[PDB]
Order: structure tokens, then C-alpha cells, then sequence
């Protein structure tokens, strides 16, 4: 009687057990560009989406769902149930609180932490083998927050960091020099922010050191003012804030190529955030980015990048002023 | 010197004159998912952006220059000046006002009407050999009204049409199949709205005819609704509007399919909007999807569907109703 | 004080298991494009190439090797112990023996029984759960040997079939037509050889029927003498071999488009061989081509194309004969 | 009432240039790995290949062509008749005899020039407008050879040079460090083959100066012997040769790399063979391998490394070499 018996004979039943899914938290502006660049690239064979609010959820899934003829990511879920996230390979963690006038900085992570205290144990739950990739700011604290309520060992959980910021450096650099940012090479590593480090010995195009031959870069008494380039980068989120009021693409391109190298087990080398205790002169439990491996079991290797003293003094220092945050939390 | 002179030595003054560029017009929700879908799928070597609030448009183009590093597109501009758009080979509007929840897209027409005669001439002065793609609605109407503006051939003049329509249509086949959308064939054809006409006896698998297999289909009197299909593609604008207040992703990954096509002049059939006259006994200008042959060169052929008499009669009242529209308009 | 040391410091011991391995059996010209397309295409975390020749099989892993920059594959190893293709989740057999000068069918299909009873019981001791797909032919029969020995649910054994036929005849559709392969759509099923079936009331493009179109379509006396574009497909690897020695890139290509299903989970259908026993009219353990569901647990559901009476009697006659020989068959 | 007409209606007539085509000259075993790269890469919309042999091109064509459902580059086309090839933008020359060991360089020197004198204006004809990029051996004076037979501004004639020979040094260091070839990062320059460069100082990792780290990295006294990947490297292909008689795979790879800086105009930095008079030294018409910024217009612009006094004599050896072959040359 029924069209699909008559058309199709069943010869299997149904186990499905997803074998390469990742879920994105959180559907704002970031985390669903980290769900369209993911579906381009065809990284997962089931894409799953949570947040709090239902009928935002659902209507991307389906906006999603309806383009299905276009890609290769054959199940798109959703659901405010952590159920819907069972068995992922890979949960990215883009939701947090939303920033109030006149609030302190303490109060903004405390009420990150008590989201958190809800969002991880549910991912744990129900992926407990999951590599954790937060994306949330601020990122370096949000990530402590998660190893701290998660419970995993530091290679799954890793921070954005970084890697933005890196790439924004490398579009400036080769806007400068005429060259494709695949082609100019420069490192920003430390706390994500204000207090970033540009790690001028590292830039180069073909090997060339641009310090060697120009050396006073990085000096702010410098005719060509390469020290501003680093500033653009600091305030680049800041300047786009102000003409459309957040930024998404970059950073959901930014988070797809960090979700291809632990998918396909690369062991490519990115500026991530990652537990850095014992190593770069640090004492405290902090995450900082620096040079990470990364592929299918997260962080298994860290390149150690000689620093000057003027350099490792700005680590110590961010190292500082998260534990001083971190040490105050309520968990 | 400079470094970029220590460092790079020039043998070559060039001008930039771009071999495949393509240009966004709008960068509302619709516009951006065409930019970031077109810029994922290579299918450009210069993409430009214009819009009328020059904040935003900066913001945007920002945006996406910042994920250079991860993309194989070199050069995003932008611009409120239409010069920023000289020498497109294919110029996509996606300009104007949506349609609110529950509103039909034939309400917008006054509006979008007087929003193109600003719009077209720019466009046809700086690439008056490019090709026109419309995806503002209504979209079959305002393809006509591009069509008249611009002076260029039939070909050149293109609507998103049923692309979207069709392809959501097959992904509900194979949501009740247990298919994916690539192997499920149907086609839905007419106006990109309430009145379109999904074709019952083209409707297969692997070549199997699904009306022969199951006589009810298409007909209220099926234990299986089958009509209700229908309905759920045209309900499904309302839907997710109704959940998420605008559509994006699928629209964006529409307009890309179609991009893809011409770019790579591939000669594949889309249900698009063209100029049917002469055609299921319409004798005016009427724009309304067909199966169209697309390639570099635009609309070359068209597929002449065998319809029913029930069929082709919708077709016949949907064109007079647009047509009814068309001949009011002030342009 | 080892470089190594000095530059990277080791977080985490990991004994590493591929998510995504796929191993191809032979490295004669089939294989290598196998080979080559499914590292274009992204497939695989892993490749492994096994083979007898030992000297010509380190000579290509090694020539692979040399283009990981260019990939995102980033492991590729081989050897004659099949120690090396453990835990893959897709295995290829392209290797046999070729057809000799005065030799009848049994002795032919005897010879590569015996290289598959070496070849299998290999396979399935390193890769208890992976999926096999035959390519090495005849198809139809090699199949049915490698499910015999192997032990593999039915699910599990595929025959690549008349896919490439398939892909042929959309192609010369095009040609004649003038539309791209992709939006012309026809069938051929049965026994990859002289005796397939074309299927031509399943023929359409854009879903209108060319038989109803063109009745004398199938028929000896056609004007336009459409039945000579299915011999020109079971004579296609024929013409091919006589111009430039041998065939391969289309195959390749074929197989990794099956490859794609498989990984990906797509549910697409593909005419590839299957064990047939109980449908289409057959009552013994044979394989052939049909249109078939395929994803990440093999074939799990099969089309029931409506055939007429000499349809189904080829059908029937190609099962008669293929058990014939199978009967014969020394294990 | 032929089909065709009954199906299709033309609404325009064809006049065809295509707008991104690409010739690959040669169809041995190079020549077929740079066609099937280019094809899996989507970066022609016509391909065409040219060489003497007239069967074995037909079938090379017929094969591909049979894949056309798996590709977007809907026309591929083949002929000993140059007038196939015209109005390409990019022209790739593989076609030659081949280096062997025992085979006087000087006399395959005089056998390659006399097949370039019939090949180059024959390319030129038809395709007045394009850039050449010549990967037959020996690529550095062969690459000087049809610069002087074209008559073609410098810009516009690239030798593939060392473009392979550094992919492969990547490799190397990968292997050595546990890391991907991508995130290791060292250059090969000057004459590709035995007498080749290997630029210790800009060996890197994230940055980090593996000569800084290592001082006695490239150096007879290194107790790990660096030196002796660069052996590796300049023996690498009569070792793949000693294995399985040719090399192909790794060179199709590495040519479709530069095919994609050109075709997009990226401006990405290449180690290729330009030519160089005027630059380290030089004051003869000799090409030699630099790092080569590569777009639209062919390379525009060439990178100044920093080189040792020893390293900057080597470059100097090599291009009196090189002059003193071609000074006896008549074109």
C-alpha cells in the first residue's frame, strides 16, 4: 500500500551511531558561521546545534536542512536537550553571558561560569571522549573554566587563542608587501587581547627574517611603524564591532580550519590556547596560546619558541592577571 | 629603503583589469550568505560589495578580508560608488524590502520597484557585458523590470526563481524516503511564491515514476498527503520567518548553485525565471521558472515540459496574475 | 640535545588508531587512479596500497608520498603484509588476472578465484568490520567469490557494476542532447558486460520522459538508432584499450564518487552489484546490478525498478548463467 | 520531430570562447598527472591536449571525457592540430626526452631545443595572449629556449624549477620533526637538479630558526647530517624511476599548485625558475629558481634572500654554466 514500500526494499535496520559528528553551542552570529564553514568544507557527517532559546534553534536548523542539495553533511539536529550532542567527535563552545553596563570584570566571568556550570556537564555527559574547542570570551578564562568543570585531561581542551588574531597579522602584513597572507609567516601568541605578544624574530616571507633585514621593526621609533600593524590587529574586533556591531565570518573560517586539522589528524602547527603550567617560566594553572600540534587527540605537542626577555616578562604578566581572576571564582 | 624594497624587487607594472569577478548588490542577511557561500566555493577572483549604508558595508568587507588567510579569493572591495563594480562578469541583487511574517512577496513589488530604477543603470554602466542574476522579491516580476531597465538581451537576465523551491522539494522526498536530495527528482515551476506548480508526473527515483507507482499522488485522496508536500514548500519562507524572523542560508547556497553554473559554463537545467512568451499560450512578457539550460552565456535553451491540462492551466492563471501586476508599474 | 627535542616538547604518548582508513588491493593502472582521486577528494585520513610486485608498490607509495603538501591526507604507508591495511573501514580489490590468448570463462574466472582466496582471508583478518568493494573483473562473479569466502553480511560485499556504464551513457546523452551529463538521468543495470539492460522508460531529462517523447526509443528500427548508444557503452573500455592500451581515469573517478558515499553516509543510489536472491525474480546467489542505497554501512536498501517481461527475462538469463559458472568454482 | 527538438527549444546561438582554458602539450605519464590534477581542482572550464601520437591522445581524451558526470569542466578536448588549443590562457609543456642516466646532457640539450622549435610557434599561433609554464627537462635552459622562441615578455615564460624539489624537502623535515609538511618551511633555489641550493637559514618551525637552534645544521660536522636530506631530495626521482620506471604523481600535484596561483592571481611565492638577470649577481640571460611572486600576469616580482658568501657563488657557478650551453644556441 505505502509509496515507500512499494518503491524501496529494506534489506538493514537502523544503528545509528554517528561516527565523525560535531556540535556547535550557541547560534548567535559566531556560531553560526562556525556551522556554515564547517558544512562547506565537509568535515562532519552530522552536524548538531544547541542553545537556550527554542525558535531561533529550530529556524536555523531548518534554513540549514532546506540547503541540503548543496552539500554532503547528510543529518543537521537541534534541540535545547543535550541528548541531540550524543557521541560527538568534536563540541565547539560559542554561548556566554551577554555584557551589562557598569558591571566589573570579575562579575562578567562569574556569570560565564555559572552558564558554564549548566553547558559542561551535559556535554561531558553525553560526548564523554569529546575534544572541547571554546570560542567564547574571554577565551583564555572560558577555557580554564571548562578543563576546571569538565574534568579532561588538558590535549581536549583547547581555546581559539590565538589563531584569529595570527591570521588577521598575516592579511595585514601582506596588504603591505604585495604577497598573499598563505605567503607571510608571523606569530601572535599569548593572552587573546590587548596584551597579545607579536613575536617580531618570527616574521618572514620565503625564510627572509624582515628583522634582519629591517632592524629596527618593532620599535615604535620606526620611520615604517610596524609596531601599528600589531595595534590594527588589537583593535581590528573593535573597529568592525563598530560599523556592523559584532564580527563572524572571519572567526567562523578561523575555527574551521582548527576543526579540519583535529578531523583529519593533520599535526598542523596553530597559535592556540592551551594549559601552559611548567612550561615558558609559568607556575600557575593558566591557558595561554602559543606554537600547538594539533590533530585527532587535540594538543599532543607544544614548539618552544625562544623569546626575549622583554617577551617572556608579557607572559608572566598575563599569566598574573588571569590567575588573579581565576583564583576569585565561585564554582 | 623600504622594506618592501630590501625585500621584493618589482619587474612587472600591471593593471588591474579582474578575469572573473563577481558582485554582490545588498548586504542584508540574503547578500552575506551569497558572499560567504560564492567566496567558500572559489567560483571568483575579485568579489565587490555595494549597499547604501556605507558603515555596514565596510564592517562586512572587513569581515571578510580578514578570513583572507583561509580562502583562495585575493581581493574584496567595496563601496557606495558603483564604479567599485566595473567589469563584473556576473552582478547578483539582493537588495530591497522582505517580506514580514505572513506578508506575500507580491506585496513588496512598489517598494523594490523604485529601490531598482536606482539601481539597474549603475550596474549597466560600469559592466555592460555582464550577466544580471535577481534574487529581490518578487523575484519574477522584479527579472522584468531588470529585463526593461537595462536593454540587454533575454539571456543576460536572469531570476533566482524555483532553484530554491525545487530544492527544498527534494529534500522533503528524501526526508520521507530515506533518500538523500541528490537522488530524489521532482520539479516545482511557475511563480517563486504561492501559486506554484509542482509537476506530479516527473517526480522519480533512479528513474522509477512515482505517480504511475502510487495513482493517488498529487490528489487530496491520499492516505499519504502527498499534496501536503507541496504545501510545506510553499509554507516554508512563513516557517522559518515565523521562527527566526529572516531567511539566509539556503537562499545564499541557491544563489551560489546557480553562480557555479555560469562561471564554469557547465550547461546544466535549473527551474530559474525567464521570458515565457509564446509559451503554454501566454503572449506577454511574463517572467515565470522554467527548466532553463545555464551557462556563460546565460539562458541558452529551454526544456519544454509535458503538462496536464490541470498543469498547465495553473501555470496560465499564475501568468495572468503576474501580468495583471507587471503592466501597472511605473518605471 | 637532539634538534627535535630542542624545538618541540611532548605532551601526550598516543598509540594511534585511524578514524577513516581506506586500503587499495593492487597497483596496476585502476588502482593508482583510484588511488589518486579518493587523495583529491579528501576521503581518507589514511591510504593504504598493498600489492605483490614489491618493488613497483614502494615506488608509488613513495611518489604519493612526495605530494603531501598538496594533500590533506596525512598518512600513507604499504606493503605485501597486509599487517599494514589493519582497521581500515574501506577496502578496494582492483588486483587479478587478465584475459589470455585461447582461454574459456571458468578457467579465467578460476584463475582469479585463486588469487582472491589469498588475497580475502588477508583483508578480513586485519579489517574484521571494514566494507569491500570488488572492481577487479568480471565484477558480478568476483563478487559473489569475495562474499563466499569472506563470511561479510551481504550489506557489506559491493561490486562497483555498472556504475561507470551508468556515468557513460549520461555523458553520451549529453552529447547528443546538449546538456551536461549531470541533468541527463538513465539506468543501466543487470551484468556488467554485452548482456546489460538499458533501462529506457526511466530516460528524462528535467523529469519529461524521452520515451513517451520519441516512442520508437529501445527499438531496432529508431531513426535516430538510440540503441547504438548502448552499445557504444559496452564497447566503451573496448575502444579505449585498442587507442591508448588500457582504461583507468574514468574509473577512478567512478569508484571514488562510490568511495564518497560510503565515508560521507550520503544515501545516495548507485547501480552497483549486489546479492540479488529473492528480488527481482532471481532465486539463486548471485550478484548484479541494481539501483542501490549507499552509506556508511554499505548497501542497506534496494529500488524495485518496474521492468517489462523482456526486462526482467534478461535479467533472469544473466542469474542462469552466472550460477552456472559459480557451481563449477574450486574454493 | 527529432527528440532533441521536441525536448529543447534554443532561444541562442552558439559562439563560443572560453573564458579560463588551459593546454597541457605531452600526454606520457607527467603530462596525463598534470591533466588529471588540473580537472579534480576545478580550475579550467575547457581543457585541451596536444602531442604527436594521434591514437593514444584520442584515448586519453575519450577516458576522461567518459568521467564528466564527477567534474566541472564540461569541455575537454584533443588533437596533433594546434588549432584545438587555441585561445588558452595557460599552456603547460611536458612533451620531450626524457633525462637518463648515461644520456650526455648536452646532446638532450640540442634534441629538446629542435623539439621546441616546432612546439612553441605552433602554441604561439593560437594562443598569442598566454602564459607558458615548461616542466620539461632540463627545465632552466628549456624555460630560457621558449623565451627566446616566443619572443614572449619575461614575465610571461616560468620554468616549474624547484617547485617539487622543495615540496619533497618539506616532506622531509615532517617526517624528521613529527610534524605536517605544511607547518615546516624551507627553500631549495637555483639550478634544479644535482647542483641545487638548499638555504639553511631560513629553515623554520612557527618561526623558530632550526640553524639558530642547531648551528651545525647543513654543516659535514652535523652529528644528525641535514646535508643528507638534501641528497634525498636531488636523488629522489631516479630512485622513484629505479622503483617502478617513471615519476608522476608528486609533479602533476605540484604543477596544478602554481596552475591555481595563476589562474585565481593569488601572488602567492613559489620557488620557480624565472629569469634573473640583473638579480644575485647575475648579468647573463639565464633563469634560474628564486622565490617568485606568481598571479594573473605570470611573475611580477621576485623575493632578495639573504644569501651566504658561499651560497651567493654557487648561484653564480650555476648561471655561467647555464650561459655557457646557451651562448652556442641559434634561434
Amino acid at each position: 500500500a505505502a509509496l515507500k514500500d512499494q518503491l524501496i526494499h529494506n534489506l538493514l535496520k537502523e544503528e545509528h551511531v554517528p561516527q565523525n559528528k560535531i556540535t556547535v553551542v550557541g547560534v548567535g552570529a559566531v556560531g553560526m558561521a562556525c556551522a556554515i564553514s564547517i558544512l562547506m568544507k565537509d568535515l562532519a557527517d552530522e552536524l548538531a546545534l544547541v542553545d537556550v532559546m527554542e525558535d531561533k534553534l529550530k529556524g536555523e536548523m531548518m534554513d540549514l536542512q532546506h540547503g541540503s542539495l548543496f552539500l554532503r553533511t547528510p543529518k543537521i539536529v537541534s534541540g535545547k536537550d543535550y541528548s541531540v550532542t550524543a557521541n560527538s567527535k568534536l563540541v565547539i563552545i560559542t554561548a556566554g553571558a551577554r555584557q551589562q553596563e557598569g558591571e566589573s570584570r570579575l562579575n562578567l566571568v562569574q556569570r560565564n561560569v555559572n552558564i558554564f556550570k549548566f553547558i559542561i556537564p551535559n556535554v561531558v555527559k553525553y560526548s564523554p571522549h569529546c575534544k572541547l574547542l571554546v570560542v567564547s570570551n574571554p577565551v583564555d578564562i572560558l577555557t580554564y573554566v571548562a578543563w576546571k568543570i569538565s574534568g579532561f585531561p588538558k590535549n581536549r581542551v583547547i581555546g581559539s587563542g590565538c589563531n584569529l588574531d595570527s591570521a588577521r597579522f598575516r592579511y595585514l602584513m601582506g596588504e603591505r608587501l604585495g604577497v598573499h597572507a598563505l605567503s607571510c609567516h608571523g606569530w601572535i601568541l599569548g593572552e587573546h587581547g590587548d596584551s597579545s605578544v607579536p613575536v617580531w624574530s618570527g616574521m618572514n616571507v620565503a625564510g627572509v627574517s624582515l628583522k634582519t633585514l629591517h632592524p629596527e621593526l618593532g620599535t615604535d621609533a620606526d620611520k615604517e611603524q610596524w609596531k601599528q600593524v600589531h595595534k590594527q590587529v588589537v583593535d581590528s574586533a573593535y573597529e568592525v564591532i563598530k560599523l556592523k556591531g559584532y564580527t563572524s565570518w572571519a572567526i567562523g573560517l578561523s575555527v574551521a580550519d582548527l576543526a579540519e586539522s583535529i578531523m583529519k589528524n593533520l599535526r598542523r602547527v596553530h597559535p592556540i590556547s592551551t594549559m601552559l603550567k611548567g612550561l615558558y617560566g609559568i607556575k600557575e594553572d593558566v591557558f595561554l596560546s602559543v606554537p600547538c600540534v594539533l590533530g585527532q587527540n587535540g594538543i599532543s605537542d607544544v614548539v618552544k619558541v625562544t623569546l626575549t626577555s622583554e617577551e617572556e616578562a608579557h607572559l608572566k604578566k598575563s599569566a598574573d592577571t588571569l590567575w588573579g581572576i581565576q583564583k576569585e571564582l565561585q564554582f
